């Protein structure tokens, strides 16, 4: 009664506040700006925001802990802000009566020990009325509670922290408090959404996560939407979109929302188009720096506010080394940042829902904290050059802080440091030095470390940290240095799978890998390279003997652009494109590759959307090829008519050893065409024909061609609706054939008795 | 003698009964209610031509036994059952179709339920009407004069045929299955040359069946005028009709739904509630069926629904069982099994078969097939006996529920699915909130439906049809979730959307707007040969911004429509082309067309052929045409701008920088216009093609045209077929063309040339095309 009123009063308060805090950006109105983000669930299937607790079509209270993982600036904080807003405005996730948003970096700073009660009430929302009754309700209905913990990487746990605790009201450390939330010891079956950077997700943490999502940023289409949403003024969006389509390196950076935001903020400067456009990450953060400086001259401009920038950078560096990303009034006075420093706009009020007033401050984004720390490291006279060794591995307070800084922060900071010591950025910073050779003294140290950086790496064997060293070399923009770093590295296979490689990472890889002496087998499977990342990679393609681009969201436009350049690459021989968005549209380009390039060896094209129409177009070039060995179509649908055109081209073909047509919806019209091939063909050693409607009629004409064959060794026929007559028609033919090593008839309709008698009749038949 | 008397006695009985069964829908009398329905015949020259009810066996001006099987096709609630009832009544009362001595009406869903095998004799006599006298003689007469027999089979989709059914059978008296019986009726094995009218939904069996049909009609529903008539016929009470008609004119979405008679009926039934207003008016289909639900519940809000929940669930269960067993009529024994008491029946969703007398132990059926689909959806949403995996089977993406849904006919399954979506809308979920077992029960179902619907359009295009696409658009609409419509179109790179002959009306337009406005890349929307009309234009306006082109051929659009279209089109940067060939436009639109040309600086194409634009309007639009500097194509094929109109256009185009193509075919243009057009050609540097066929240009016209052509050097194609040009105007042209190096083709087909003159002309210049 009173109790009910009390809760109903609380639910209103909680909504009103959560709504208020979530409606606008720390960086216009969220409802009008939120552009949808490529959200993937790990299997790796895509899905929308609203399906966060129903990825596979049903609300499952089972997966009580959900984990969203993504790079810095991928849009995790913003994704939660939308969820909160959808909920607080009654639009979605209404299965929850209460949602409690938390900022882990803020909870990290809490000195005292706390209970579940003081967590919700003192660090989120305090019930105006009937506090004890409301808490009872929450304990009695935990399954109606969502908790969100933004930036889970910014906690620091301890073995002390890892202990059991079951009381809602008994105080304890914050860290052990979550441990027990995730354990289900507290608020069992309440839902928990955690966002994190990639390197902080753990062994003992992933032990608890029932569902894991990956936030991969804006798609190429997504970028345009964002810019159209942000720039309503007549035709301004159109000119930016045109600019990006004609400035590949920049267009690539924009896949990460934080960079799309920066381009929008800096449009005016960019549209002028004088001179050049930014291409590196440091380029962009320097542009945004100057945009800000204008509002509150070029190098003169920077010099104008140098004391401010140094004081912020000092705070920022202290922060990184103390794993502290939020700052209190007392700490700002200590760091001695006046309100002219704050007003510049790199420090913004902490965005968190916490009771009343008043909120501590934090950097506009974690990466601005890393950037300004790098800025300070470059220019402050308090920073000894010998301490920059700790940024790249190769003593003092500065060195002390860098040792204690989290690696993922340290890496960002290092890449910026490199970038700021580039030839051009050193001219820009020239007015801010103290000594006319001050920036050169620092470069001397950085360049030196970076030269040994890749040799140092491989000589202690991981691959995430390698990618960051490639990025630093890129940022510095020194070509002779990239040359020095790969000099002598005898690298054959480069494994970079699940490394979060996008276009901007591709740009850096091209910059460095093109100087490789011995040609490399580059493996980028399971990333988000895309069509733009292909364009960025092209400079190093000459240094590739193989290119593996599985699961990379590459389309016809990408592969055609790839093949265009691939034709002039003598080294390049293999090319895997399994599980992308290719269609018949690429078939003409693939035909050229096969026709013209006499060096080629392998070409896996499975799990795209190639049909009978395209199969024919490509088979034309396949006839004129005389080098190819492997060819894959697993999961396409070339069917009877496509199967036929390939078979006809391959009967004469001198080199092809392996061929997959699994799941291509092929009947006995194709089986016959393939039977003709086998009679003539002397090269083909393996033929995968699983998951097709070949039938007894198909297998029989296939066994017929096999009597005239003496090259084929492995013929895989699993799951074709083959019965014990097609099985025999095959066996009879095989009694004569002395060349065949294996024949698969797994998962087919046969009586066990039938199975008995096939296993005996010929000893090469499998299940 | 006795035989003749016997037949005559039968013909009377059959008439009397068929009349009796057909006179009422009861307070209502058919003769007083039947409002005429837009009936179209399919022609290979397709658009399809319109016609009246009475021309069902004479669509183009003559009777014919030749087409013994006629097929009327229409959407659910288009008015097919009612159309046959009128035919039967016209016949039985001696008014029309008197070429038939006997008419035998049948309900396919009822014949589907007959257990025993039957002969042609027991079909007509036992399941239609039994001859009081001389049964054997009467049957003989029927076998001897089959060409005087009409058979009507209402709701042909509700049969279920089999391979076993498809076998030969020639005896009239030997029993057999009902299904093989119709196979042989259609094949002509039985009662050869007897007439057969079949009504059906659009996607029911059509292969063997279409092989058999000679004439096919389409029933497209009430016109805008038709709706008013119906409401005036239904509401005689003082000024009540006037207030509903006003309500519809000021509530577009609803007014659009009413084009389908079943919705006009619902609005009439629910007028009292609608007139009260207060709550916003319904706009989706599920809105309407929920309103009619509450109307019924009142007589026997969420509290209201909760009151009779057990009833509604028992009906829905019956309904779902019915759909999955392809059974749409229910016997006393089956109702007791399904356990619907008389409180359930009395509610009013169950009704007697049309022929049957009230309250006899007669089987029952749902008020309409769509109410069976609606209540099935209702049950699917709320019953605790129903699993969410079952809902997956609604959209494609185990248990006895899943089993039934697999066996349900697709066309029924689609309706049911759209309702399901609708009932899980934000608002309708509040309304249903009182009826849930579990406070998160409706949300668990939405989670499944929303998920399937998100992938539904991607799933569709990735297996290539267009009828089933339109149903998915409708489900997304019904659910009324904007972020979902956004999700569904995400990543669909669609350029050209072909939706011709898809039966697209206003309510379909409403749904298309709702979804297509979220397209990222602008689309070429093609709705040629539908019934969009003026209301459908109004409903489409939200997605117009996402169109680069709009094609609205043969859509019965008037001045009111196009003016409303142009009003919004002016603020659409993407929209560039706009085809309106074969509609009801007149000079009245000319002012609006002038604005479009004047103001919209990036327009490209504007086809306006086969309307009723005259000289008067041609002048009004030419004003804006002068201030246009982007247009490329412009068409008037089949209008009548004539000499005065031709002149005003020519004058405006002489200065015009962009226009490449111009058609003035069949515009009744003489040599006064030809001269004005000659002046144009001298000056004009842009125009590359000029179509002037089917006009009275004459030798005098061609000569002044050849004169202007001497000064011209841009024009490439000049089409002059069928202008009564003789071998002097032909020469006057040729002389001029000896100098002109720019012209590629010149058409003089079908002209009064003698063959000798022809040979010479063909020979003199390669370019003249004869
Ligand atoms: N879905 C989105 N729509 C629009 N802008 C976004 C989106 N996600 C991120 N951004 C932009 O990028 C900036 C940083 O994103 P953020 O969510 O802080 O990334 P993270 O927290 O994962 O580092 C935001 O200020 C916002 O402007
Ligand atoms: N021509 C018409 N005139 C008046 N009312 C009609 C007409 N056609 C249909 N209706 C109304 O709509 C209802 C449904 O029509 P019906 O013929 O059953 O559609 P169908 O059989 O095509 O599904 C009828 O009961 C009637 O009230």
């Amino acid at each position: 009664e009173f109790e009910a009123a009390a809760c109903k009063k609380y639910m209103s308060k909680l909504r009103t506040i959560v709504a208020a805090q979530s409606r606008f950006l720390s960086t216009l109105c969220l409802e009008d700006i939120y552009t949808e983000n490529t959200l993937e669930v790990r299997t790796p299937a895509a899905l929308g925001l609203e399906e966060l607790f129903s990825p596979n079509g049903h609300l499952n209270e089972d997966a009580d802990t959900v984990l969203v993982v993504g790079e810095a600036g991928s849009g995790k904080s913003t994704l939660l802000q939308q969820v909160h807003l959808l909920w607080a405005t009654g639009q979605d996730f209404q299965e929850f009566l209460f949602v409690f948003p938390f900022s882990c970096r803020q909870l990290q700073c809490v000195a005292r020990p706390l209970s579940v009660m003081t967590l919700l009430f003192e660090h989120c929302c305090w019930p105006d009325v009937g506090q004890q009754d409301v808490f009872q309700f929450l304990l009695d209905h935990p399954d109606r509670i969502l908790l969100t913990f933004d930036g889970f990487d910014e906690f620091k746990f301890k073995f002390t922290d890892h202990e059991r605790h079951c009381s809602p009201t008994d105080p304890t450390s914050v860290q052990t408090l979550l441990f027990n939330l995730l354990q289900g010891n507290l608020l069992k079956n309440a839902r928990k959404v955690l966002t994190s950077r990639p390197d902080a997700v753990s062994a003992f943490l992933r032990k608890y996560v029932r569902t894991e999502f990956n936030l991969k940023g804006f798609s190429e289409e997504g970028i345009e939407l964002y810019l159209r949403k942000c720039h309503r003024e007549p035709g301004v969006a159109d000119r930016l979109i045109h600019l990006l389509q004609t400035t590949s390196a920049l267009h690539g950076l924009c896949h990460l929302p934080v960079f799309s935001w920066m381009v929008s903020k800096c449009h005016q400067e960019l549209l002028l188009q004088d001179g050049g456009s930014p291409k590196t990450t440091t380029d962009m953060y320097l542009l945004i720096l100057q945009h800000f400086l204008r509002h509150a001259l070029g190098p003169s401009l920077l010099q104008g506010r140098l004391p401010t920038l140094l004081r912020l950078g000092q705070l920022a560096l202290w922060g990184l080394g103390m794993c502290c990303y939020v700052f209190s009034a007392q700490q700002l006075q200590a760091a001695q940042v006046d309100p002219d420093d704050i007003s510049l706009g790199f420090l913004v009020q902490a965005q968190g829902v916490v009771p009343g007033s008043t909120a501590p401050l934090e950097f506009l984004h974690i990466t601005f904290q890393c950037f300004l720390a790098a800025f300070y490291l470059v220019l402050s006279t308090d920073v000894p050059t010998a301490s920059l060794r700790y940024l790249f591995n190769c003593e003092s307070t500065v060195a002390a802080l860098l040792q204690k800084t989290e690696p993922h922060n340290l890496q960002i900071t290092a890449a910026f440091l490199a970038g700021l010591l580039s030839r051009e950025h050193r001219d820009l910073l020239a007015a801010c030095q103290a000594s006319e050779r001050s920036l050169l003294r620092r470069r001397a140290c950085a360049r030196w470390c970076l030269a040994r950086s890749l040799h140092k790496h491989f000589r202690s064997i991981a691959m995430p940290g390698f990618l960051w060293l490639i990025r630093s070399l890129y940022e510095m923009q020194e070509e002779r240095l990239a040359q020095e770093a790969v000099r002598g590295l005898n690298v054959e296979h480069l494994k970079l799978t699940f490394c979060g490689v996008g276009p901007a990472e591709c740009a850096a890889l091209a910059f460095v890998l093109r100087h490789l002496r011995r040609p490399v087998a580059l493996q980028l499977d399971h990333n988000s390279v895309g069509d733009i990342g292909v364009e960025q990679l092209l400079p190093c393609l000459g240094a590739c003997k193989a290119l593996y681009l599985r699961d990379n969201n590459i389309s016809d436009r990408g592969i055609c652009k790839l093949i265009e350049h691939a034709l002039h690459c003598e080294q390049l021989q293999k090319l895997a494109l399994f599980n992308n968005k290719l269609t018949d549209g690429c078939a003409h380009s693939v035909a050229q590759l096969l026709a013209c390039k006499q060096n080629f060896l392998a070409l896996r094209l499975g799990n795209n959307h190639i049909t009978a129409e395209g199969a024919q177009v490509l088979a034309e070039g396949l006839r004129d090829n005389s080098s190819l060995q492997f060819l894959g179509f697993w999961g396409n649908k070339v069917g009877d008519k496509g199967a036929q055109a390939l078979a006809e081209a391959l009967s004469d073909h001198q080199s092809l050893k392996w061929l997959s047509l699994v799941g291509n919806n092929i009947g006995s019209v194709g089986a016959q065409a393939l039977a003709s091939m086998l009679e003539k063909n002397v090269a083909l050693e393996e033929l995968c024909l699983e998951e097709n409607h070949l039938q007894d009629a198909g297998v029989c004409s296939l066994a017929e061609g096999l009597k005239r064959n003496s090259s084929l060794k492995v013929l895989k026929l699993s799951n074709n609706c083959i019965t014990f007559v097609g099985a025999e028609a095959l066996l009879q033919a095989l009694a004569s054939n002395d060349t065949i090593l294996e024949v698969w008839l797994r998962g087919n309709p046969f009586s066990p008795e039938e199975m008995e008698a096939l296993s005996h009749r010929d000893s090469r038949l499998l299940l």
